[PDB]
């Protein structure tokens, strides 16, 4: 309702939307229905240690 | 003819070769006809800046 999330398509099992969980292709203007979201990058956080 | 890519069966889409879209098993002595290439790793230039 606010937030996305990536689930496999038989059974709801929410995920927050990594790098590792997608996969980049294109720009951002020819997907119709695209939408503005933060992809966590699961290796920010723990290189500045 | 100069450059390697690695695309998905069915549908030309090049990408290059990296150590996300390859697997390692083995080394350059049983595959035959396996070809000198170099395999990009994303974590490096991360890792450097
Ligand atoms: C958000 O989406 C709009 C169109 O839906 C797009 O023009 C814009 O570049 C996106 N990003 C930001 C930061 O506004
Ligand atoms: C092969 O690789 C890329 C194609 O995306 C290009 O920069 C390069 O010039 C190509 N070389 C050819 C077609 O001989
Ligand atoms: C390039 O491939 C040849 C065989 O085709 C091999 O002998 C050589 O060691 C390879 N280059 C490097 C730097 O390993």
């Amino acid at each position: 309702g606010t937030h996305w999330f990536v689930t496999q398509r038989n059974f709801y099992e929410p995920q927050i939307i990594t790098t590792d969980n997608t996969f980049v292709s294109g720009n951002c203007d020819v997907v119709i229905g695209i939408v503005n979201n933060t992809v966590y990058d699961p290796l920010q956080p723990e290189l500045d240690s």
